[PDB]
This record gives C-alpha cells, sequence and structure tokens, in this order.
C-alpha cells in the first residue's frame, strides 16, 4: 500500500509535465556539439538521475513483468542501460554513440498525452497501403525493365574530340561542357538524337553523367531512375539527357511514365489514405462622461479603421529599390500617420472598455502587440533595425477576416494545425528533428573532411551539407519539399552509400506520409465538418445538316493544323509561305461564308446571344483585319502584327464542335467563380510575404560577374567588394554589375519570386542571392546571413501548404454542389460515354464462370484434366516469375557467353509458352477464345514468336538497319510480366479503376492539348531568336513545333519552367546582344519579359487547374470502385 500511496504523489499530469520537460530540454541541449566541456558530462548526469526516478516511479505503479508488456516501455529500458554503460569506458567517439541516443528524443510520444493514439492511426494507414505499393513496386519494375531494355549504354555517349594524325585511346578523352555548365556534352548518333560540335565525334565513355549514378544499365539502376520519375524529382534533366542521348521520339516514353507511373499511383495513395483516415473519424465622473463618448464606436468608426487599414497596405506596397528621396518621405509620413491612429484607437477604446474587458478579447490583445510594436520600431528608428518586424504591421490586415468569411476559412485551418489537429504537426517535429539529429551525428565529419569534391568548381564548400544542424534540418526540409536525389548523389561521394540510401529514402517515405496525413486531415476536418423567308427556312436546313458540320469540323482541323508549318525555317522554304498563304485566305472566305450563312439562318439575336459564336464571331473578325492590312500596306504596323499573333486562338473554334471539350469546359466554368475569391485570398496573403521579402531584399541581390565566352564567374571578394570597385577592375572589358533575374526589387517581381519558390521551381537561385546578402552597392558574399532560409521555409509552410489546402477544399465543395445540382451526375462524360461508363459497370459484376464442357475423346479430355486444375496454373505463373527474374540481370556491356547462355533461355521460356497455348487450344477448342485473358496470353505468344523470327531475319543474315531497332522488337517479352496481373487481385482491382476512368481523362486531356497547341503556336511566334541559355538549348526551344511541343510537355508538370523564363527575361549585354548581326525580331536575341512572363505563369496555372479536375475525376473513380 506504500507504493500505492507513493504513485498517488508520484505520477499525474504533473509528473507527465516535468518528464516532458526533461526530455525536451535534453533533445534541445543534444542539437549542440561540443556541448560545454565540464557539463558534457554533468548533463548527461543529471539526465541519468531522470532514469533512476523513472524506474522507482514503475516501482510505485507497475511490476517488472506487466511494465514491460506496453512496447513503449522498453524503449525507456534501453535509454536507462545505455547511459550506465557510457559511464565508464564506452567508446566515446562511435558514430552509434549519440545514434542510440537520439531515440531519447522519440520518448516524447509516451509521456505526450494524445500522440499514442494518432500514431497508432498512422501504421493503419501504412497497413492499408499494402496493394498499392505491390501495384507500385510492380509498374516500377515493368517500366525499368523497359527502360533498361531501351536506354541501356546511352548516358556514356559523349562528344569526344578527333585526332590530328593509336595505342588504346589518343590521350584522355578530351570532352566540351555544354555551355553554362562544366558537365560534359552528351550526344548521340541518330537523325533526332543531337549532334557534336565540328571536330567531335559521338563515343561511348565509361561513365555516367552525374556521378556515375544516372543510368539504365542495370535493373537497379533502371529502378532508381524510374522511382525518380515517378516522385518527379529533377525528371527534366533525366528526361532532357535521355532524349539527347536516344533521340525525341523516345519522348512517348516518359509520356507514358509521368501519367501512369507518377500519376495515376500518385492519387491511389491519396484515396488509399482519404478513405482511411475517413474510416478512422467515422468510428470516432469626468471618466464616465468619456465613456459616454469612448463607447460612442458606431458603424462609421469601424468603417474608418478598414480604410485606414487598406490605405496603409497599399502604401507599404509602393516600395522598391529606386525610391525617390520625396517618395521615400512621404511612406515614412504615411507610416506615422498610421501608427499614431492605431495608438488613438486603442487608446479611445482601452479607456472605454475596461483594461480588463478590453483584455479579455482575443482581436483585442493583436491589435495591442501590433500597435506596441509599431511604437517600438517608431522609437529605435535605424535605417535597417529589424525589418522583419517593420513589416509586422501587416498582420493588421487579418482585421478583415470579420467580414471575409474565406480568410476566417484560411485562419481557422492555419489554427486547426495547432488546436485539434496538434497531435500529427507533433509527430512532424519530432521526426524532422529525429531525422536532422541523425543525419548531423552519421554523416557530419564526412561533409567537413570530404567538401571539395561535392562543392562546385569556384566555391570552397557545399550549399546543402550536414556539418551543423541548422543545414541537416534544411536538407531534410527540401526532401519534404519533393527536392531528394541531388542532395543524395552529393553525401553518396561525401560519406558512405548504404547510409545515404536509408537515411533519404526513409526521411522522404515517412515525411510525405505525415504531410499527406495533415493535409487530408486538415482538409476534412476544416471544411467538411416573302422570298426572304423561304431562303432564310432554306439555309436553316443547310446549316443543322450533318454534312455541313463535318465540312465546317475539317475546315477547322485544316486551319488549325496549317499553323503547326509557321516556324523558324518557314522563309527558307519558298513555295511552302505561298500555299499557306493562298490556304489562309480560302480558309478565311470559307469562314466567313459559314457565318453569314449562321447570320441567315439563325437570325441576328440568336446568333449574338450564343457564347459559342461570340468566340467564332471574333476569330472571324481578327482575321478580316489581318487579310485587310495584308492586302493593303500596313501589314508590318506594330498593332497589326500584334493582332496577327492572335491567330493562334483560332484553334479555339474545335471546342464548340465536340462534345466532351464542351462539357468539361462547361464544368471549369461553373467552377471558376469560387477560384477567383480563393485567389483574392491568396494574393493578399501572399503580398503581405512580397511586402516582407521587398523589406528584406530590395536592392541586394546585385552583382559582378566576369564574363568571358557564355560562361560567368562571380568575381572573388579579394579582388572586388563594391559596385564602385567592380568599375575599376573592369579593366579586361570583362566585369559586369547584373542583377538576379527574378528578385525582390518591388512587390509585382516579388510576386514572380514566390511562385518560383512555392512551386519549387528556380527557388534555389532565388534563395542563394538571399542567404549571400549584404547591404546595397555591395558583392554579395558566401552566406553572409544564413538565416535567411528560415524566412523561405514560413512562406512554404503558410503560403503554400495552407494556401494549398484552402484551394483543395474550396474546389472540393464546389464540385459536390456541381454534382448535387446535376443530380450527382458524372461530369467530364459525355451522353455515350455514359453508356460506355454503364457497359464497364456492368462487366466488372458478372460472377458467373461458366465451366466449359469436358471433351468427349479419350485424349483430349486428359488434355482438359491436366490444363484445368490449379496446379498447371500455379506452375505457368511461377514460370512467368522465373523469366521475369532471368530478364532482370540483364547489363550494359556484360559478356559475349552471358548474352547466348540468356538468349538460350529465352528459347526456352518461348517454347515453353508455346507448348502450353497449344495445350490449352487443344482442350479449351471455342471456349479458350471465348475468355479475354486466353485473347491475351495468345496475342502474347504470337508476338514473342514473331519477335524471334523477325530477329533471326534482320540479323547479320540480311539488311543491318540500326541496332536500335533490334531493342525495339526485343519488347515483345513485357507482356509476358504484364500477364502476371491475372492473379493479383488487387492490381486486377486498380487497374481496372483506371480503365473506368479513362474515358473522362481522354477529354479532359484533349482539352490539354488543345491548350498545349495554342501555346507552342504562341511560343513559336513569339520566342524563336532567343540566345541559348539555361533551358533553351538547341534540342528544347520555340523554333520548330517538335522542339516546343517538348518544352511545353516538360513544364505542364511545372518541371524546369523557370530555365525556359530564364532566357526570355534577357533585356541586353551580358547576356543577351541588342542589334544582333542578322535577326530580325527585335533585331537580337533578346526576349519579352513581360509576354514571357504572362505565357509561363498563365500556362502553368491552366495546367494546374486541369490536373487537379483530373485528380477528382479519379479519385472519385477509385471511391466509386472500392
Ligand atoms: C507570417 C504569417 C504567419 C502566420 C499567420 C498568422 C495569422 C494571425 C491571425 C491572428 C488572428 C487573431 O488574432 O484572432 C483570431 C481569432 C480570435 O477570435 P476567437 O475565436 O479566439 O475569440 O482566434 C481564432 O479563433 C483562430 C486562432 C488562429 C491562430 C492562428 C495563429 C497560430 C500561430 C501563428 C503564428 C505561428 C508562428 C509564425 C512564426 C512567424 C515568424
Ligand atoms: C497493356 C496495354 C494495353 C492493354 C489495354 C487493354 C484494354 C482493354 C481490356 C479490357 C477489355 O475491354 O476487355 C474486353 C473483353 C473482356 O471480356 P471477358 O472475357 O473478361 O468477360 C468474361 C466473360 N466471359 C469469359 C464469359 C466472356 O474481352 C477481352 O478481354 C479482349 C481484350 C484483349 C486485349 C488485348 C490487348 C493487347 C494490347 C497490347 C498488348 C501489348 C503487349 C506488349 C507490351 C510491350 C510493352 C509496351
Ligand atoms: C493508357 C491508359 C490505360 C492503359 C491501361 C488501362 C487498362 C487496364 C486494364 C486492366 C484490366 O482490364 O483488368 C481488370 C479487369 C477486372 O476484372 P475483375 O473481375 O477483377 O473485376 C474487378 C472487380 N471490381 C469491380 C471490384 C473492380 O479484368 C478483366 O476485365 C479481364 C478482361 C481483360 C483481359 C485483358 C485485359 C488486360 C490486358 C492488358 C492489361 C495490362 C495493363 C498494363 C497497365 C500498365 C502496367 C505497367
Ligand atoms: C517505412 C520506411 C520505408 C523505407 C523505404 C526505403 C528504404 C531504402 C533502403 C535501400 C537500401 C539499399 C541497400 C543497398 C545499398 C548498399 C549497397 C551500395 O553500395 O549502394 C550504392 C549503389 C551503387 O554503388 P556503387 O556506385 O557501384 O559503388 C559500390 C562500391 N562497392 C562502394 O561501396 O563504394 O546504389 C544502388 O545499388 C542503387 C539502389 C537503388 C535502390 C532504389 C530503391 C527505391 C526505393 C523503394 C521505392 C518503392 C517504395
Ligand atoms: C497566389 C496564386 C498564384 C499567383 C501567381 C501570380 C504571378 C504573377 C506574376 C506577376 C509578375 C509581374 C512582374 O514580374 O513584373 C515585372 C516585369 C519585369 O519587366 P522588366 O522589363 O524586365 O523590368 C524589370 C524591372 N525590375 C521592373 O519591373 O521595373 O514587368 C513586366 O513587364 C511584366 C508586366 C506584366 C506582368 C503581368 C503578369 C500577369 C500574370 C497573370 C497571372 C494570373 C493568370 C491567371
Ligand atoms: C512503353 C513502351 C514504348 C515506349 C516508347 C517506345 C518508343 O519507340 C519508338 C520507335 O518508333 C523507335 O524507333 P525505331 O527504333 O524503329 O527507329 C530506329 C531506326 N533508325 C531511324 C535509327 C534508322
Ligand atoms: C485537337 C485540336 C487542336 C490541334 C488541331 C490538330 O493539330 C494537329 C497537328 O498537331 C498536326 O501536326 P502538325 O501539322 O503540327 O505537324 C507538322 C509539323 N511539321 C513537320 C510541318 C513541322
Ligand atoms: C489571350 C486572349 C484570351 C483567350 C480567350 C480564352 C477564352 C476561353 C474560351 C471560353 C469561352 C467561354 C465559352 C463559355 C461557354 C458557355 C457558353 C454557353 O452558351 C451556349 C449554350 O448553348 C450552352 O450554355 P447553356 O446554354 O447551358 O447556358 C444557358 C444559360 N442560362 C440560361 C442557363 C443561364
Ligand atoms: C501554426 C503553426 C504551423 C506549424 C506548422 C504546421 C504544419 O505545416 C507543416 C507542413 O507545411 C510541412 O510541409 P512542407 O512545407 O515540408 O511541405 C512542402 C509543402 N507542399 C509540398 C505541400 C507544397
Ligand atoms: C491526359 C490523359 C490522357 C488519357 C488518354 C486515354 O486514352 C484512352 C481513350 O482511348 C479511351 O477513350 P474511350 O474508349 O472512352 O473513347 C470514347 C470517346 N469517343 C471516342 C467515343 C468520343
Ligand atoms: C568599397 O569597398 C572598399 C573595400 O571595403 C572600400 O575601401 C576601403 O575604405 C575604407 C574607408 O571607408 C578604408 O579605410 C580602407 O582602407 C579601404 N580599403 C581598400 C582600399 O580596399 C571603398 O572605399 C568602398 N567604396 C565605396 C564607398 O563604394
Ligand atoms: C565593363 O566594360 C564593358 C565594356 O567596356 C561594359 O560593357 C558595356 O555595357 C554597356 C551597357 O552595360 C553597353 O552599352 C556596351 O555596349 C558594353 N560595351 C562593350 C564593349 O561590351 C560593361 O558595362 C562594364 N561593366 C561595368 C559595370 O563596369
Ligand atoms: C465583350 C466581348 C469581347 C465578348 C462578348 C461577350 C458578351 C457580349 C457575350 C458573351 C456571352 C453572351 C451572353 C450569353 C448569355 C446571354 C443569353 C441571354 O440570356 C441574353 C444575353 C446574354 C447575356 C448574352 C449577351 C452577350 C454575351 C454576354
Ligand atoms: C528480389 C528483389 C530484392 C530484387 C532483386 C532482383 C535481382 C535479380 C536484380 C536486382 C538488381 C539486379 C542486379 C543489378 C546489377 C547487376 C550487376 C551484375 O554484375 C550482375 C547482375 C546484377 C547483380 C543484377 C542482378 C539481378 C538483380 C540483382
Ligand atoms: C467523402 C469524399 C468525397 C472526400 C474526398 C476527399 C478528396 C476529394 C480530397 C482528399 C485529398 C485531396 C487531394 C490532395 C492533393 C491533391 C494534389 C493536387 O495537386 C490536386 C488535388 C488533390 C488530388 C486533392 C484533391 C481532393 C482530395 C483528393
Ligand atoms: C501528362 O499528364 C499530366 C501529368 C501531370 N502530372 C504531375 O505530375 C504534376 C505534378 C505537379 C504538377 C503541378 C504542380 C504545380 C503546378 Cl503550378 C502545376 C502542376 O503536376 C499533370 C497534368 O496536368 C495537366 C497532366
Ligand atoms: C558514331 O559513328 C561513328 C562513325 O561515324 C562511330 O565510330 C561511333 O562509335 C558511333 N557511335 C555510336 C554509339 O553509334
Ligand atoms: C576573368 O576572365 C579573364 C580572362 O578572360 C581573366 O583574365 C580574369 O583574371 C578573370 N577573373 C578575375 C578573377 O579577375
Amino acid at each position: 500500500l506504500i507504493r500505492r500511496t507513493a504513485i498517488k504523489v508520484s505520477v499525474h499530469s504533473w509528473f507527465s509535465l516535468f518528464i516532458t520537460v526533461t526530455i525536451l530540454v535534453n533533445c534541445v541541449c543534444m542539437t549542440r556539439t561540443d556541448l560545454p566541456e565540464k557539463i558534457e558530462y554533468v548533463f548527461t548526469v543529471i539526465y541519468t538521475f531522470e532514469a533512476l526516478i523513472k524506474i522507482l516511479a514503475r516501482g510505485f505503479c507497475l511490476n517488472e513483468f506487466t511494465y514491460l508488456r506496453d512496447p513503449w516501455n522498453w524503449l525507456d529500458f534501453s535509454v536507462i542501460t545505455l547511459a550506465y554503460v557510457g559511464t565508464a569506458i564506452d567508446l566515446r567517439g562511435i558514430s552509434g554513440l549519440r545514434t542510440f541516443r537520439v531515440l531519447r528524443a522519440l520518448k516524447t510520444v509516451s509521456v505526450i498525452p494524445g500522440l499514442k493514439v494518432i500514431v497508432g492511426a498512422l501504421i493503419h494507414s501504412v497497413k492499408k497501403l499494402a496493394d498499392v505499393t505491390i501495384l507500385t513496386i510492380f509498374c516500377l519494375s515493368v517500366f525499368a525493365l523497359v527502360g533498361l531494355q531501351l536506354f541501356k549504354g546511352n548516358l556514356k555517349n559523349k562528344c569526344v574530340k578527333n585526332d590530328m594524325a593509336y595505342s588504346s585511346h589518343r590521350k584522355p578523352d578530351i570532352y566540351i561542357n555544354k555551355r553554362g555548365t562544366s558537365d560534359p556534352l552528351l550526344c548521340g548518333n541518330g537523325s533526332d538524337s543531337g549532334h557534336c560540335p565540328d571536330g567531335y565525334i559521338c563515343l561511348k565513355t565509361s561513365d555516367n553523367p552525374d556521378f556515375n549514378y544516372t543510368s539504365f544499365d542495370s535493373f537497379a539502376w533502371a529502378f532508381l531512375s524510374l522511382f525518380r520519375l515517378m516522385t518527379q524529382d529533377s525528371w527534366e534533366r533525366l528526361y532532357q539527357q535521355t532524349l539527347r542521348t536516344s533521340g525525341k521520339i523516345y519522348m512517348i516514353f516518359f509520356v507514358l511514365v509521368i501519367f501512369l507511373g507518377s500519376f495515376y499511383l500518385v492519387n491511389l495513395i491519396l484515396a488509399v489514405v482519404t478513405m482511411a483516415y475517413e474510416e478512422q473519424n467515422q468510428a470516432t465622473w469626468v471618466k464616465l462622461k468619456t465613456i459616454l463618448f469612448g463607447l460612442v464606436t458606431d458603424p462609421f468608426a469601424e468603417l474608418t479603421i478598414t480604410l485606414c487599414i487598406v490605405v496603409n497596405t497599399i502604401f507599404m506596397a509602393m516600395e522598391h529599390h529606386g525610391m525617390s528621396p520625396t517618395f521615400e518621405a512621404m511612406l515614412q509620413i504615411g507610416n506615422i500617420v498610421f501608427t499614431i491612429f492605431f495608438t488613438a484607437e486603442m487608446v479611445f477604446k482601452i479607456i472605454a472598455f475596461d483594461p480588463y474587458y478590453y483584455f479579455q478579447k482575443k482581436w483585442n490583445i493583436f491589435d495591442c502587440i501590433i500597435v506596441t510594436v509599431s511604437l517600438l520600431e517608431l522609437g529605435v528608428a535605424k535605417k535597417g533595425s529589424l525589418s522583419v518586424l517593420r513589416s509586422f504591421r501587416l498582420l493588421r490586415v487579418f482585421k478583415l477576416a470579420k467580414s471575409w468569411p474565406t480568410l476566417n476559412t484560411l485562419i481557422k485551418i492555419i489554427g486547426n494545425s495547432v488546436g485539434a489537429l496538434g497531435n500529427l504537426t507533433i509527430i512532424l517535429a519530432i521526426i524532422v528533428f529525429v531525422f536532422a539529429l541523425v543525419g548531423k551525428q552519421l554523416l557530419g565529419e564526412n561533409y567537413r573532411n570530404n567538401r571539395k569534391n561535392i562543392s562546385a568548381p569556384h566555391e570552397d564548400w557545399p550549399r546543402w551539407h550536414m556539418h551543423d544542424f541548422f543545414h541537416s534540418f534544411l536538407i531534410v526540409f527540401r526532401i519534404l519539399c519533393g527536392e531528394w536525389i541531388e542532395n543524395m548523389w552529393a553525401c553518396m561521394e561525401v560519406g558512405q552509400k548504404s547510409i545515404c540510401l536509408i537515411l533519404f529514402l526513409t526521411v522522404m517515405v515517412l515525411g510525405n506520409l505525415v504531410v499527406l496525413n495533415l493535409f487530408i486531415a486538415l482538409l476534412l476536418n476544416s471544411f467538411f465538418a416573302d422570298v426572304g423567308w423561304q431562303v432564310r427556312k432554306t439555309c436553316y436546313r443547310i446549316v443543322e445538316h450533318s454534312w455541313f458540320e463535318s465540312f465546317i469540323i475539317f475546315m477547322i482541323l485544316l486551319s488549325s493544323g496549317s499553323l503547326a508549318f509557321e516556324d523558324y525555317y518557314l522563309d527558307q522554304k519558298p513555295t511552302v509561305k505561298a500555299l499557306l498563304e493562298y490556304t489562309d485566305r480560302v480558309f478565311t472566305f470559307i469562314f466567313v461564308f459559314e457565318m453569314l450563312l449562321k447570320w441567315v439562318a439563325y437570325g441576328f439575336k440568336k446568333y449574338f446571344t450564343n457564347a459559342w459564336c461570340w468566340l467564332d464571331f471574333l476569330i472571324v473578325n481578327i482575321s478580316l483585319i489581318s487579310l485587310t492590312a495584308k492586302i493593303l500596306e500596313y501589314s508590318e504596323v506594330a498593332p497589326i502584327k500584334a493582332l496577327r499573333t492572335l491567330r493562334a486562338l483560332r484553334p479555339l473554334r474545335a471546342l464548340s464542335r465536340f462534345e466532351g471539350m464542351r462539357v468539361v469546359v462547361d464544368a471549369l466554368v461553373g467552377a471558376i467563380p469560387s477560384i477567383m475569391n480563393v485567389l483574392l485570398v491568396c494574393l493578399i496573403f501572399w503580398l503581405i510575404f512580397s511586402i516582407m521579402g521587398v523589406n528584406l531584399f530590395a536592392g541586394k541581390f546585385w552583382r559582378c560577374i566576369n564574363y568571358t565566352d557564355g560562361e560567368f564567374s562571380l568575381v572573388p571578394l579579394s579582388i572586388v567588394n563594391n559596385k564602385s570597385d567592380c568599375k575599376i577592375q573592369n579593366s579586361t572589358g570583362s566585369f559586369f554589375w547584373v542583377n538576379v533575374k527574378v528578385n525582390f526589387d518591388n512587390v509585382a517581381m516579388g510576386y514572380l519570386a514566390l511562385l518560383q519558390v512555392a512551386t519549387f521551381k528556380g527557388w534555389m537561385d532565388i534563395m542563394y542571392a538571399a542567404v549571400d546578402s549584404r547591404e546595397v552597392n555591395m558583392q554579395p558574399k558566401w552566406e553572409d546571413n544564413v538565416y535567411m532560409y528560415l524566412y523561405f521555409v514560413i512562406f512554404i509552410i503558410f503560403g503554400g501548404f495552407f494556401t494549398l489546402n484552402l484551394f483543395v477544399g474550396v474546389i472540393i465543395d464546389n464540385f459536390n454542389q456541381q454534382k448535387k445540382k446535376l443530380g450527382g451526375q458524372d461530369i467530364f462524360m459525355t451522353e455515350e460515354q455514359k453508356k460506355y461508363y454503364n457497359a464497364m459497370k456492368k462487366l466488372g459484376s458478372k460472377k458467373p464462370q461458366k465451366p466449359i464442357p469436358r471433351p468427349l475423346n479419350k485424349f483430349q479430355g486428359f488434355v482438359f484434366d491436366i490444363v484445368t486444375r490449379q496446379a498447371f496454373d500455379i506452375t505457368i505463373m511461377v514460370l512467368i516469375c522465373l523469366n521475369m527474374i532471368t530478364m532482370m540481370v540483364e547489363t550494359d556491356d556484360q559478356s559475349e557467353e552471358k548474352t547466348k547462355i540468356l538468349g538460350k533461355i529465352n528459347q526456352f521460356f518461348v517454347a515453353v509458352f508455346t507448348g502450353e497455348c497449344v495445350m490449352k487450344m487443344f482442350a479449351l477448342r471455342q471456349y479458350y477464345f471465348t475468355n479475354g485473358w486466353n485473347v491475351f496470353d495468345f496475342i502474347v505468344v504470337v508476338l514473342s514468336i514473331a519477335s524471334l523470327i523477325f530477329s533471326a531475319i534482320l540479323k547479320s543474315l540480311q539488311s543491318y538497319f540500326s541496332p536500335t531497332l533490334f531493342r525495339v522488337i526485343r519488347l515483345a517479352r513485357i507482356g509476358r510480366i504484364l500477364r502476371l496481373i491475372r492473379a493479383a487481385k488487387g492490381i486486377r482491382t486498380l487497374l481496372f479503376a483506371l480503365m473506368m476512368s479513362l474515358p473522362a481523362l481522354f477529354n479532359i486531356g484533349l482539352l490539354l492539348f488543345l491548350v498545349m497547341f495554342i501555346y507552342s503556336i504562341f511560343g513559336m511566334s513569339s520566342f524563336p531568336h532567343v540566345r541559348w541559355e539555361a533551358g533553351i538549348d538547341d534540342m528544347f526551344n520555340f523554333q520548330t513545333f517538335a522542339n516546343s511541343m517538348l518544352c511545353l510537355f516538360q513544364i505542364t508538370t511545372s518541371a524546369g519552367w523557370d530555365g525556359l523564363l530564364s532566357p526570355i527575361l534577357n533585356t541586353g549585354p551580358p547576356y543577351c546582344d541588342p542589334n544582333l548581326p542578322n535577326s530580325n525580331g527585335t533585331r537580337g536575341d533578346c526576349g519579352s519579359p513581360a509576354v514571357g512572363i504572362i505565357f509561363f505563369t498563365t500556362y502553368i496555372i491552366i495546367s494546374f487547374l486541369i490536373m487537379v479536375n483530373m485528380y477528382i475525376a479519379v479519385i472519385l473513380e477509385n471511391f466509386n470502385v472500392a
């Protein structure tokens, strides 16, 4: 009973609070290495004493064996043991010593009241991801085998110099580096692969591009590359390398892999989480006279406040780098006036509403803190003193929340991540801290002793390392943003490869899982808790006839297609120009005749009140205005040329003709109104973050570079430190005071900078400029302001993660309301596509297998008996698995003997499968073909026999066509692997869901293709002379239709859109030459920053909208199937 009395006063939320404080202080202490001498010991001694209290505490609570029953108590026991060991003769400097200690940070779960239940939900969510994980592994293995077959040994191709006049290789293979980087150039010997400069031949080398880690030469390397593609981490770089070493047509491959693997799977995972989280939740005297007037705070007074806030915001949003002294003084005067006005409010209110009651409110204390900080800066007014708190006023914009229902929704989602859903945030913080400390402890010293290998050519250290806690946390955060493989390559070259693999993969997977469970949890909990009349009749007859509609559709298709031949090289084709010219004239005449027919049949009112006959009228007008200009002598006048660039809108006349595009456009139009309001809410938040960024980084991104021949180098600080020294040292006419293209020089360009940091493309350069910043007219210095990274870490958490949770919630609510209004009708689907969907519904549910009769003849019956059993199917399935393992061991440059043995094994396998097909056809006569999987096997067997015979015919025996054709012929063995889908019920259900969702995906992809075609035509007209820099290169440019479509497909996933915006943002020397010897567009290789920022930003927004609509379609299909 004594132990019971001790436990009464030894265990309670006080005891737990003390344990929490002790473990937290232990964590924060173990963050710092070289923790003070003589206390490195004293603290672990204190924390050792923590442990005796915890053991004696059990003794007063549980029993030696009952205590252990709980899984969490063993961790505590491990903690008590290690401690005692280290007191005497335990290795002092082994990596393991504190990695065992860092679990002690994970001990918070057992002491924080409600984390354990949340963790169990996480294991449940993991347990529901089984079938999707199996499908993902199968798909990645299949695509890795395909990639191995097609692209093995290609990324080892490099431009090697020729010889002048022979033992082995004549001197090291002198390569050439592609302009702007130090990486060696990759090429190919194909027609659409890539060409070397003069005096350079394509040769296969021994090394892979990045760090000998980017390859398709083995199943492991191909699997890693396909996992990278599925995660879409720098997938555009691999895309470009593969198309440069193999050919442009192979882009088709990638296309199929960024849709199946990278898109369809991301959506199963989402659904599998969503459904599961839902399952878990659906489971659960004169003072009095002043008071008379002080409480005169009527309706007008609150309006005055809102107007003052708005005017303060619009004055703070007009500061820039080039502010004049009078304008600068105007802003300071306005800020002082507003500050004294807000001080006046609070002093008037508080002395009206007694202080006690005034503080009792929650907006009032917010007002108080804002105004106190404002006055604090008003007192200590230095030029640059706490610029972040100079922007602190901006939070007054949240005052508008009380009347703006969507801002209140953002503020509730923000507050829910620390309230009802605080446990997920706590676990995320613990995971980030634990992996950061583990990475620092295991791979800290290697990063410092081997830095030369992973550092930039002119730098003396890597930009992302693990020597200290801050940089390890930055690496973990960047992994949580989807960028992991480059730092993984960097760490494999500096430390242990196995540790890198395990650490990076575990961090990525287990952090993305918790980030999704918080995103979905926030979404759910927040949001969802006379003769003229006769001829008119005749014309009416003419218009609604089917042949006329077909003719008009064919004319529109031809008009759209003819635009794809007006490219950079049309001036070199003399006859094509005239042919296209006459074709355009006749098409314009035809469409004018159509418009007159619709004006004489439909009637003017009907015509001008249909919104699909206005978009046709407008296009006909544009064309007529152009044609009249061309027949006259005003074709080169600048307004008219701009009107002519509007000929890329001609493909928009196909929307009204085809019904699927029409219905999907109607669905988008029905969603636009709410998208507008959420967009306004986001703009006001990102203005608070853009005004903050302008306060921090205005005019501080200017550098001096040494530009010689297409490569620039930052001038070292030992020679140049100021803009003034930069001019005096420009002796060779080769130093230039340049600026970062995407800077924070004003609020307008700050919006572009935050778009690159939110989409995570181009954010890296913006951050590096910010973290090297110094005062204006001073050369940037390496990480002078390292703690500026945090600023970008707070934008991504609040600006991006929480303003996408708002957008997705609003979209889901709108979609649900629209469905319900359409009586829960399948949107994105045409009427006959609904019949197709009903037929697909009926197929999947018919269980009857109607076994087939037994053949009368004895031998046929015997074959029937030996075929129908389940042992036959199991044996064939394990044979297919053996064949898959046999194809997994193919490696580039292996041996002749291995190739011969593998070929003989393939011959044996195809013979075995042909014998089973013959036996099945001899046992099952017509019934065999009645089934749909037997036809598939039959097709696979025929394709394999055809592959063998055609390879045998087309080998040395006959015409030796390009060897790469053989590589395509042996792609017929993957069907044997695809025959394994027959047994896997989960895979066969997920693929059925995909088949069910295909019909609407077709229409949405039709809109995506139309959008890509229109933008290609604009880009091809506007950006075809820009100098090759960054993304734009001799293969991915805007000089032809295929080159433009490659870039637009690449940036459809927003990948590398900053790399294509970079060359268009050039407006002069040293990057662009104005008055270039021979270019007619702007006389030069410069770009159009304004047209470029509208093109690349509008495209990504529209693409995101289309993708999220596809996401909704696929997720609802998955829910319906399950
Ligand atoms: C750079 C220049 C900008 C590029 C322009 C891009 C424009 C995108 C094209 C969108 C055009 C908008 C077309 C809008 C389609 C709807 C046009 C719809 O009106 C036609 C009707 O037949 C179909 O609509 P409903 O009849 O269902 O609606 C009946 C109206 N009440 C009576 C129910 C209210
Ligand atoms: C630009 O930077 C350089 C280097 O910091 C400045 O030169 C120094 O100026 C101080 C006086 O402020 C002298 O005491 C040092 O001896 C100077 N060091 C030298 C010669 O490098 C230079 O004056 C600055 N120019 C400006 C103001 O733009
Ligand atoms: C260094 O000198 C070079 C050449 O003397 C300067 O390059 C000039 O740049 C201006 C505009 O910035 C152009 O109008 C000239 O055509 C360029 N001249 C040549 C010959 O290229 C460069 O601006 C100087 N850098 C600094 C900032 O001192
Ligand atoms: C303004 C130019 C550039 C585009 C022209 C768009 C305007 C005139 C077009 C687009 C859609 C058309 C409308 C579609 C809806 C209707 C149908 C009927 O209920 C009355 C007129 C009204 C409201 C039409 C008036 C004109 C209209 C709004
Ligand atoms: C079963 C799971 C873990 C996947 C493993 C399948 C095996 C067959 C795959 C995975 C990686 C593949 C290896 C990748 C690279 C090589 C190097 C070569 O010198 C022998 C073949 C070999 C060793 C391949 C053998 C087959 C391989 C081991
Ligand atoms: C009860 C049912 C209707 C609830 C369904 C909730 C679904 C629709 C929610 C939960 C998680 C959400 C997804 C979370 C992440 C993304 C990625 C983004 O790039 C497109 C939107 C998309 C795909 C969201 C779409 C809506 C979504 C799938
Ligand atoms: C080929 O089929 C498609 C694949 C995708 N795939 C994606 O993987 C993806 C990831 C991130 C984004 C994305 C992120 C941010 C912005 Cl602003 C825009 C886009 O897209 C998207 C499609 O939509 C058109 C179509
Ligand atoms: C390219 O062709 C040259 C001969 O012109 C040959 O020597 C070289 O090896 C070829 N490379 C490849 C990979 O085809
Ligand atoms: C820049 O390039 C030139 C050669 O073109 C070189 O002479 C100069 O020294 C380089 N930069 C520095 C460090 O001054």
